[PDB]
């Protein structure tokens, strides 16, 4: 990533990273509002969530959110050279395959991330901040898709 984009990403992540579950909760609430057909993909204790709010009562799901936020934090930490996370991210792509999940829904998850950032940052969500994040998310997804497919 470019050296100005890198700083915008670090500075913007700071407030989010202080309360990662509260913020991931926004991300996932937004996700299920946009695309409730993703809700059945998250199954714990042999059961489907009926409503999006049901997910937010599941300690397994909230623990899932914490994992997501930890991986985003890792991409932020390595933003100036994401090749250091390449092999992890390819492994993450394989995992999405292993559980029977394809990644054509990646753009919606991305929009959900950007939504959470916009709401957290308010006026500090500049256009430059948005494009930095979209570029980081894209690079993450492209590494994940390598692992999902051959390689
Ligand atoms: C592309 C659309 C996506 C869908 C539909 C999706 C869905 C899922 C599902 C269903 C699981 C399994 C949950 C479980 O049984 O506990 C999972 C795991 C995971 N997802 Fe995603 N996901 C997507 C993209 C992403 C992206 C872009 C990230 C980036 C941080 C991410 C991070 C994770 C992590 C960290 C796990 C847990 C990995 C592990 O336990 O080893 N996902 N995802």
């Amino acid at each position: 990533m470019e050296r100005p984009e890198s700083e915008l990403i670090r500075q913007s992540w700071r407030v989010v990273s202080r309360s990662p579950l509260e913020h991931g909760t926004v991300l996932f609430a937004r996700l299920f509002a946009l695309e409730p057909s993703l809700l059945p993909l998250f199954q714990y204790n042999g059961r489907q969530f009926s409503s999006p709010e049901d997910s937010l009562s599941s300690p397994e799901f909230l623990d899932h959110i914490r994992k997501v936020m930890l991986v985003i934090d890792a991409a932020v930490t390595n933003v100036e050279d994401l090749s250091s996370l390449e092999e992890y991210l390819t492994s993450l792509g394989r995992k999405h395959r292993a559980v029977g999940v394809r990644l054509s829904s990646a753009s919606t998850v991305g929009e959900s991330l950007l939504y959470m950032l916009e709401k957290s940052l308010g006026p500090d969500f500049t256009p430059a901040t948005r494009t930095a994040w979209s570029r980081l998310y894209g690079a993450v997804v492209q590494a994940m898709s390598r692992g999902w497919d051959g390689e």
